């Protein structure tokens, strides 16, 4: 069911690492008015590593809030413990999130059969679609295809959020799958391609900076019009490299600051990005329209 | 400083998962009798990422009030939030521990910098001897050795657990330290070979099962002895390679139940060691003379 243009959006913060309020539900109310489809509170980009449990419930909570039932909320709720995962699940579950979306255990290493088993227990405890998210080069490990394949069969598994940027295993998941759950990019640089390819969206970095550009993306390639994909995503290519310059979400953080929607604010052990690259970010920003 | 074998040891669980108690301090207790030199407590192989704050610190009281003095025991308290880092360590230092192992912060990727400020802030907030730890294939982030050399002049960073196996980037480091502070071997494998050269033990996870083996691998290896460092690591070479045919410490754990000595108890997304690779590790066993 979610489609289209999905942010991952950053968790705005005060210069003193305090969770920025105001700034956040202006940026949830202007990725609604720009065209974004969906938003995933508190995932990767959102910093879910340093917010607390508390912190993670009320971040969920204000975007649901400001959301107003206008566009479905997925909340960022994956653990490295299967328990950790439950407790997360079940309160997104309860604050009325969509959906909930789930890395894989990272640092821990789970086998693949291990990592079925994390899901299932998960999709079996809290009635809730779950999306999979499998970004082997941060967790150590790699759901496979074959896992996922399996996992689509559970009750409540509803997707997968594929960030190898691998397109013929994308394309290969894909068709095995034949429909039964769904897949999303996890790679801004080939979302396009994947989406052409049958994916149903794209879970997106670059979507907090260019919302409308990458809803005409999403649109346009879930509609399976090829050339407008090429072209419209041309036109941001080189935002969807820029903001890896260093982990996201450092560099995308650095640029809504550019933009004037966010503070610098910004969690140890991650640091607002590197002076050096501030005047290559704004010349790329400028480059695209955006400032 | 802390010299030798220190076994990264086990979190013994029941068949459901809840700490085994009881089987945690006979374990404790065999160490100091076998010739174990220290014992690191909630690591990764103790299973830090299932267990709760409040188990992290009943686990860390467990191994003190058992080891009572007799060796030095490093509580693990890494995080991959700085936050988070500096309460587990101080709740560490408070118990007693003599010393914290705390490895980079995983899954979200700090620059360098980040992680330099992320172990500064934690060794100005806390007086206790901190030993960075880097595994670059578990974190999806590498602490480089320029980094570690940085670090090793902030006080109370005493030393580094180098887990990448990579024999010569290990000597360069020792080398570039100058004694600066310690090294520890993070690779079973390659640990005799990285204390020949200089590093002052090996945080081990073969000598959870072979721990007086281990013991004496590791003082004739600090002692130079090149021709004993490999007859004696010879024998245990094997149970290096076996001990990771699954992510540790899926292997070492049934390992330690077939030895009579744990319950086949351990947290999903980790899972008892497949049925395939037991006889295999059963009969590694009854070759080196463990069961
Ligand atoms: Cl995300
Ligand atoms: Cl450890
Ligand atoms: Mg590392």
């Amino acid at each position: 069911t979610i489609q289209g243009s999905i942010v991952a959006i950053v968790t705005p913060m005060l210069k003193d690492g305090g969770v920025d309020w105001k700034s956040l539900e202006k940026l949830v109310e202007w990725h609604i008015e720009q065209g974004t489809n969906s938003i995933v509170a508190v995932g990767t980009t959102g910093e879910a590593s340093t917010l607390s449990m508390e912190e993670h419930t009320q971040v969920i909570k204000e975007i649901i809030r400001v959301a107003n039932k206008r566009i479905p909320i997925i909340a960022g709720t994956g653990a490295n413990s299967t328990r950790e995962a439950i407790e997360l699940t079940k309160a997104a579950k309860d604050l009325g999130a969509d959906a909930a979306l789930l890395v894989t255990p990272y640092y821990n290493k789970p086998t693949q059969e291990g990592l079925y088993q994390h899901y299932k227990a998960i999709a079996e405890a809290v009635e809730l679609p779950l999306i999979l998210y499998n970004v082997p080069g941060r967790t150590g490990v790699d759901l496979s295809n074959d896992t996922a394949v399996r996992l689509a069969e559970i009750p409540n598994i509803v997707g997968i959020k594929d960030a190898t940027g691998d397109v013929p295993r994308g394309k290969a998941l894909i068709d095995a799958l034949n429909g039964k759950m769904a897949v999303y990019s996890g790679d801004d640089e080939t979302a396009w391609e994947l989406m052409l390819l049958g994916a149903d969206g794209n879970i997106s970095v670059t979507a907090n900076i260019a919302p409308k550009a990458m809803s005409e993306v999403c649109a346009v390639a879930i509609a399976k019009d090829e050339q407008q994909a090429k072209t419209l995503n041309n036109k941001i290519a080189n935002l969807h490299n820029i903001l890896f310059c260093e982990s996201n979400p450092i560099p995308v953080k650095w640029a809504l600051h550019e933009m004037g929607l966010i503070d610098t604010g910004i969690r140890l052990p991650l640091t607002p990005l590197a002076e050096q690259y501030r005047e290559p970010l704004r010349n790329a920003l400028k480059d695209a329209g955006i400032i």
